[PDB]
């Protein structure tokens, strides 16, 4: 199990002002650290954040968190479940800021909620340095869904933080799972609000922050563009592996898709567009399945692209950062319909 630690800097808080935190299982014989960002949508005004507080309160507060959590999938310490990184130091960072890990704003006389996602990540890294992270060789920042987008927004800031603190030997890398979204036209078109507009509003409500080079390209008012992987990825310096189902269920939900010719062409076009955005991403795993998230699921070892599993692809990525014979790192399905790959989750 992983053990809960609430942040010692109690000014870095969840939405309701309670302290944020992290769950940790150390591996004394290892110089590898995995920091995983949880997902879970977002909220972008008082009314919809109030509703989330009623029925999704563990995503806005630490008051009810359990003292332990079981590591699963890539966070498992058993080689049978985790062929990739079973011996690493494992960290699970709960998502309690509702801001896609972008916010830097405290609760105050003018703010009912705090949105501190970007500051939570930096404070976890700071406090871990005293618990062994100072001796690391590789820090892999990973995440699923909103946590995958959070990797894209924060991986270069973690790298800069450690450089400025005097640790240039720690190699920071990113693993983004199910957080590579398209700002496409909906199939059919209040919280009717497409993600482009919801994120435009959220950035102001959260005091949201994006990576510097992407900010300089898009400029004031247009920072929402940096929440979309195909736009922010080319600006990043750290190595990032992208895991993305071609027919992601959250993407279909925001597209108002719940089969005749019109919808068939829509779905096929979505898969082709996603494939096109990955054509020049050298480390990626993108199967032709209707699903959502994978890396902390117990059965993450089952899916394969071109005969290669995800744990194998990640191991090949590790070797490439030391092409490899029979050890590929770019794996994108070409068949055009969900479940055309027989290994898709059932
Ligand atoms: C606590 O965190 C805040 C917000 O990131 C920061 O401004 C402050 O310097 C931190 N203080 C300590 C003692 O870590
Ligand atoms: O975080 C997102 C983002 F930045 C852009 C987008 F289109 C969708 C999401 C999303 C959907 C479910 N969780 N997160």
């Amino acid at each position: 199990d992983l053990r809960l630690h609430l942040l010692l800097n109690t000014s870095v808080t969840c939405n309701d002002g309670s302290p944020a935190g992290y769950y940790l299982k150390e591996s004394r014989g290892s110089r590898r650290w995995l920091l995983f960002l949880e997902g879970g949508w977002y909220c972008f005004n008082r009314e919809n954040c109030d509703s989330r507080y009623d029925t999704m309160r563990r995503l806005m507060s630490s008051r009810d968190w359990p003292r332990t959590r079981t590591g699963t999938g890539i966070l498992s310490s058993q080689p049978e479940e985790n062929p990739y990184w079973w011996n690493a130091n494992m960290v699970f960072i709960p998502y309690c800021s509702s801001d896609v890990w972008s916010g830097a704003s405290s609760k105050s006389e003018k703010n009912e909620y705090a949105f501190m996602g970007a500051l939570i990540i930096q404070e976890v890294v700071r406090e871990l340095l005293g618990r062994g992270l100072s001796g690391a060789k590789v820090l892999l920042l990973a995440g699923s869904s909103a946590g995958g987008t959070g990797v894209l927004l924060n991986v270069d800031r973690v790298a800069e933080q450690l450089e400025k603190l005097g640790y240039p030997a720690i190699q920071v890398r990113g693993l983004a799972d199910s957080g590579w979204f398209l700002d496409n036209k909906q199939y059919r078109h209040d919280t009717t609000c497409a993600p482009t507009e919801a994120i435009r509003r959220g950035i102001r409500y959260w005091n949201g922050v994006v990576p510097e080079r992407c900010r300089r390209q898009f400029q004031e008012g247009e920072e929402w563009n940096c929440f979309f992987g195909y736009k922010v990825y080319p600006t990043l310096r750290s190595p990032v592996f992208v895991v993305q189902w071609l027919f992601d269920e959250a993407q279909l939900t925001v597209d108002n898709v719940h089969v005749q010719e019109g919808l068939r062409l829509y779905i096929q076009n979505l898969g082709r567009e996603l494939r096109h955005t990955l054509k020049d991403v050298p480390a990626s795993f993108a199967p032709a399945c209707l699903s959502h998230e994978i890396i902390i699921r117990s059965h993450w070892t089952d899916v394969q692209v071109k005969g290669t599993s995800l744990p194998r692809a990640l191991h090949c990525w590790d070797r490439s950062l030391h092409p490899l014979k029979g050890c590929p790192v770019h794996l994108v399905d070409s068949c055009p319909w969900p479940h055309c790959n027989p290994s898709c989750p059932t």
